């Protein structure tokens, strides 16, 4: 098992304090792995410096190949990438194998055409006597933060773009989860010119807050709670660093009266469950019209309660346990304060569901009203809540009215309602009569306070460049 | 007599509470006294922001299209009446400001009409088997938008046209110093817009300023002026994750080499080293000059630079301004003096105040500054240009490369080769080659490093006031 | 003055060649005879856009856009003359010129206007190693533009906004029945362009339209017309390898399932297959009704079509006008009259002749058509709409599908799904859902398979008028 | 022991016609002997392509795209076989095969595994009140695509990557000199794509060409070749309204500057206008020199010219190949010996046959040239270069545009200036800067005027083949 830093040009154990990386199933230690010191911080930033002298002049096809030859690294090992990621981080291997690892190496591909794709307004003499062009180049030095939900993925989203727009990088996994990546980072360094990726381990508060603070670094991307990019905001400000915020979101799922209830809460048995419900874009708060807010509740309810979890053979489980006991611990905070109010009712599970590890019981909440915890703040567990409107009511500004805009989507079968909601909703993504599908040419982002910036899409390279005018004079 | 009212929803009303006193500052004699918005004020101006928000949100891109090409007529209408305002407020000569901004001011209204309508993204089509997707970009919502002194009517094009033009409402606060032009054009866009598209409030950047950045229904912050401002503004943004565009000032770097056409770079810094007294986040004003040409360059512009007109009575003849205040020129002269009191700097001609009252302050050539001096390592924003020598065995890219800032940069030399070289290796939103200062509406302008980031003119500011949003219908 | 002459570079002269007798189609009284151009004055002509072709190709976008927000001015000053002239002309309703055509026309030139500054390519950078690569797009070079008779001034904005536009030259015919319009707006376009830019002809397809695409220094043709005429396009185009933009005919399939809103259904067809007496190439004609709504909607569009008003005193009352000439009239009952003979046909309503004077067609539905039958297969050009039923065992996509045209299509039905499988698959330029024929001057229009290619419309229209052309610096 | 088997859906099949002698060009001996595919072959190909279209034309992108990189990934496997067949069939050198054509072939299958997913168009939204447009890139059907022999594989991959990438399906013909790496490919790409995508026929011009052309079922038709070609292929479309991409060959100008590098510009022209035996479209071959140095050039291009090996017993010494044919040399011979009998010009080094056995030419420098010579007019390909003196009075770049060409041409300064005021007025599809013959593959190439029009490389040529179509979707 990789446990090396990858700093500039060589690989080098952390100096600094242990984490240890549990077991989400069955909470036994992994490893213990020490972080980066601020000496290896500064030294992964400084080969990222010097790299990005030769790194910043390739042409688009030199790192079109390169992120080729990443993709093609993966899939030869997709296997062990798959079951290191499932031992991380609980998930079923199947899962792993079959929905994450394609998504992943298709993520690099996709990118490696994006990187010789890009476009801006045409070249031309737009003052008489003058030429002037649009070129789209790095930006400097990248500090990358990833969460624990998914993430090898979430190193291909933050990587992909971030290396192909002529950019080097200082990449962090999350404390709880940086299996992954330190295998990946063998990987990236017998391919890349050292210095251009550099991966480093540690804490939120240590390391994290050590890279990006550090002057030399121009743009953080990161992916996590709410608090956490306020922080990166707060840091951003001193030395006006560019930003990109992926915040989570408790995602809005309108059922009209018409909508196909069996695809509905089949949709939502899976698309509200799936990582356990540590996913940005989960099904988690619904708003059923009147007519069907009653079989809604109930046949999901049933549905729910055959999700498999914590089966002895890792083939048979649906959803996997929390990353941890403090998530677990949250999870079942949110859960008793809603089970509080004497108009919501827990239909299914609402307890924990193990005594060995982090498993979480599937759960509807249902009678719900706007006013409610669960309902105003976001989850990130497998948990559901559900509340009822009118043919009287505007949906769409109950949805809207929100601090989270990242991802939606509405169920009905008729046209012009799932377009007029389409056309109003303040999400990144709305779905219609599907949820929590991804490609990898359309893009991932919040507005509000889910943030900014684009993963997946020609549109996260576009993040990741500087726009430049050249103007020459030749009367 | 003159606009005196903030836009407030559908109301105009005259500020509450501390009044400016509104300079001249050819003179420094008294323009007029102007109250400041109160807290209710702003609070009035956001909420009838959100309310508009619901209609404008909804507008198609032609009924847009049509509100920017309207709002453009307006100002070509009334273009000598917003000439004469901005050059009494600012003291920009009568002719620069006729034949340079209001031009350029109008062009920007009716070039933000087309791009508006001109908005591209990923075709769609199924790319997962049995869905549709599509690429949408909406308006975001409220826009906060805080304009600097040096450029006032052009700066209100540059954050109202794409803001308004992305189908987002605006609370839009013109600097303390030069509101005129803006409670101006305020009257017309009434006459234009519906109430509460455009509110325009005015007042000081840390009472009513600080107020609209922070406001819990601002979702987004568009600030050009000082890189601190910009650092407050991200600060606030922290509070409630705003989005923000910045454009935080420049140390333009001019790389001339030996083989450039030395008339033509001279007249070149003569100009944008000057223009608008240097206060201007794109002046000529950090000069790199390759040895075989630096003691001629700095002959020839010191003689050049010295001839430079300003402070005349017939304002026709005035090449150049004052700067905007007191404040501002002593700033000038401390940055000045301190440069003077490095042994190894020379100033050539000007480095002292330029008239008996009012604020100019003389074109200042400073010869023979290092790349550690303060005069090349921070913005002046004065009528003040330092000279570098570099050699052959320098490389000048590195070390214009080697800065804070990273708005705007030129590279002088008739070879094609190290022209090019160098437009593609600067670090800079913008780079001119033989030539320096020259915009135009479909290019983008904005900065990278401390500068900041977000465009102004071209589609890419339209794209900046816009949120991309997918969707995808699951069909079978 | 009603305008007669052609604008031939900086000259108005008179055709020498034969005359035609333009109609008024409403009462079939002769309104004016127009000599046709000469083969010197078509040499005239096309000489003089090779001659403004040196300077007008290097005039920037923001020149070329203001140019065209000039002719929309000068259109939208003159909006009610251009509409009286054009209802003249054609016999279309007053007020449908004036509300729909007129804004529409307006509309596009200051589209175009934007879309000018707004072209985008790959970005420029160094695709190899030490080379700076961009893309341009620079005009063609001389345009022969040949328009119909059914949309006479729209025609002229969709075939000269962005062939001037795109930097071009052009050589604009209109057809010989309608050429006054564009008459009245070549005396505008003078006052505005420099000479040359704009020259206008008259005449016959076979004589003057003959040479004008026949002519060596023309470099592209575009043609909205007959298949038969687009083929002779390509013929010429063969000779010395012009480029061609051919939008050719259509005929509109409606696939309307039985889960439409029938009243919109009815509605939509009663207004959309007899505008412009269904003198229009996006005509909702074919009609295809699912078993389940076959019957009722052939009923109460039976009924709703029998209310069409036309051939009134009062032109504020009429709905539709007459066809353009006797021979269209004569053309359009043929077509009729033989399907009638059919024994499995039926026509519900109309099916004749509507004015003792000028040339009046009555709006016509003809029920049980099938696949094979002339009226389904053939284009007909007239306010005649045809309903073929078909079954949930029947892919009703596919018989859409199985034709020569691929214009304009729409798809009625509530469901989702069925409404973007049908998007999807749809062999045609346009697809409306739970619409028809709404058109935007930011969206597309032009056919696929013998319905031609090239777009009128949006930015793929300038496009189509522009040569992408690689410019590659080698700097090391 | 080579491939020999059409592909023809299914199944691979000798041809049944007359066989074609396919030569080694270096010796004159014959390689192999292949049949012609008969009509009912070419028949059967296109009905083929018929039913994989119904399944290929509803794949997503991604899935397109990996099928193109398993044909990047196949050739590159096989790239040295596919160098020693290329090699073999061409005559030309080893090493220039493995090193510059075989990694652009499968870098241009890369390039559109990337372009097929990153296609881009208007936005998505509601342009009218109520109705949501997109815009998709559809398959337009059936390509029937026709290569040159200069450039068999890579001509191959230029036509079927982006057909296939835009979700059509393909009948191809390699010339009947050429056949044999197609048919190699073709094994290759039938282990990857579903049958009938593409369908590999080998035949004639005016046999199997002409058929393939003029088949009902061929909706688009692209041919590289001679303007002759390119003219009857208009013709074939003329009669069903085909559309077609045209690529017909170039004369590609040379502008050469007083200042400019000789030392470069005599190392460009020595392998740029002699690359391939000069059997290619963008070939240095038109040199327009400044007074100042033009017998300069001349004098310095002779001796290097002289020194170009070819024919040599080690392939790894030789710098250019043989002509393809005797034909072919007999018509480059048959072109110096004219221009030679011209009393202005000189040839100052070759101008005769190079070889006892196979199709050698001399390279060739034709001094003296005007641009009312033979030389100057009409294209060669061959290897020869011809001369002509330029004045300071003259504009070389009306000399360059005074061309019925239109493809590539070049532009050698050390001033800026002069480059780019050049490179703005040029009327060519591609000009390089100080170089010339530099191709990317994410750089469009194709010419105007008789060059044709349509893209090769690039995304452009992408949507060449992909539909532009407007949905529209009424919601109210
Ligand atoms: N995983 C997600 O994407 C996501 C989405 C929405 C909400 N959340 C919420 O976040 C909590 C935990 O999830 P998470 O750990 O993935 O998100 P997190 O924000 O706690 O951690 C994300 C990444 O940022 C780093 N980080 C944390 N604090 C930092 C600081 N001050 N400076 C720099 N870097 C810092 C972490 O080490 C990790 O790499 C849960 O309570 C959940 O509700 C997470
Ligand atoms: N208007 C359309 O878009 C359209 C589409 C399909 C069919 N039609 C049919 O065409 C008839 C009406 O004619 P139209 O004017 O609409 O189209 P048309 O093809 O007859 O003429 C269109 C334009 O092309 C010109 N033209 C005609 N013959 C030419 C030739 N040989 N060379 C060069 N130019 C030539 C005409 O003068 C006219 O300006 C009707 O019977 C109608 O059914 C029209
Ligand atoms: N190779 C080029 O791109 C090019 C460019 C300009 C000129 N030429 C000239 O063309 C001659 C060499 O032939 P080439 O193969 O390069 O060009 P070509 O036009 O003769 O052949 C190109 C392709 O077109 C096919 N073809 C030929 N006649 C046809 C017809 N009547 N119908 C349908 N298809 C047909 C051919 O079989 C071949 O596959 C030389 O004399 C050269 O001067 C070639």
């Amino acid at each position: 098992m990789d446990t090396q830093l990858l700093i500039g040009s060589r690989f080098e154990a952390g100096t600094e304090a242990e984490e240890h990386i549990l077991n989400p199933r069955t909470g036994a230690g992994i490893i213990d792995l020490a972080e980066a010191s601020h000496a290896q911080i500064d030294a992964a930033v400084d080969a990222a410096e010097r790299a990005f002298v030769g790194w910043s002049q390739t042409t688009p096809a030199e790192r079109s190949n390169a992120l080729l030859k990443i993709a093609d690294a993966i899939e030869k090992e997709a296997d062990e990438f798959a079951a290191l990621e499932a031992l991380n981080c609980g998930k079923p291997i199947n899962a792993v194998k079959n929905d994450e690892l394609p998504a992943i190496i298709d993520c690099w591909r996709f990118f490696a055409g994006a990187v010789r794709n890009l476009h801006a307004p045409a070249a031309g003499e737009y003052l008489p006597g003058h030429t002037s062009m649009i070129r789209r180049d790095p930006i400097g030095i990248v500090g990358s933060i990833a969460p624990w939900n998914y993430p090898l993925m979430m190193m291909a989203w933050k990587l992909a773009p971030a290396i192909g727009g002529g950019n080097t990088v200082v990449f962090k996994p999350s404390e709880q989860t940086p299996l992954t990546a330190l295998k990946l980072a063998r990987l990236i360094a017998d391919i890349l010119p050292e210095g251009v990726v550099n991966v480093i381990t540690g804490r939120g508060e240590t390391v994290g807050n050590a890279l990006i603070n550090h002057p030399k670094v121009g743009m953080v991307s990161i992916t996590g709670d709410i608090a956490t990019g306020k922080k990166v905001l707060a840091a951003a400000a001193k030395t006006v660093k560019r930003t990109h915020l992926e915040l989570g979101g408790k995602a809005p799922v309108i059922v009209y009266g018409d909508a196909d209830l069996e695809a509905v809460v089949n949709g939502i048995r899976t698309f509200g469950y799936y990582n356990a419900g540590q996913d940005c874009t989960a099904a988690c708060r619904i708003y059923a019209e009147a007519g069907i807010y009653e079989k809604l509740v109930a046949d999901l309810t049933s549905a729910v309660s055959t999700i498999r979890y914590n089966l002895d053979d890792d083939t048979e489980n649906e959803i996997g346990p929390l990353i941890s006991r403090r998530q677990r611990d949250r999870v079942a905070s949110f859960v008793e304060r809603a089970a509080d109010q004497k108009h919501i009712e827990i239909t299914t599970g609402g307890r924990t569901g193990s005594d060995e590890g982090f498993f979480f019981q599937p759960t509807v909440v249902a009678g719900a009203t706007q006013e409610d915890e669960i309902v105003r703040r976001e989850v990130f567990g497998p948990v559901v809540s559900v509340t009822r409107f009118t043919g009287k009511d505007d949906a769409v500004a109950w949805a809207n009215d929100s601090d989270y805009g990242l991802a939606s989507s509405v169920w009905t079968k008729d046209i012009s309602k799932a377009m007029r909601a389409a056309s109003r909703l303040q999400y990144g993504c709305t779905w219609i009569n599907t949820h929590f599908m991804l490609t990898n040419e359309m893009p991932h982002g919040g507005i509000k306070q889910s943030g900014y910036g684009k993963d997946m899409s020609v549109y996260a390279l576009e993040d990741y460049t500087a726009v430049r005018h050249i103007m020459i004079n030749h009367g």
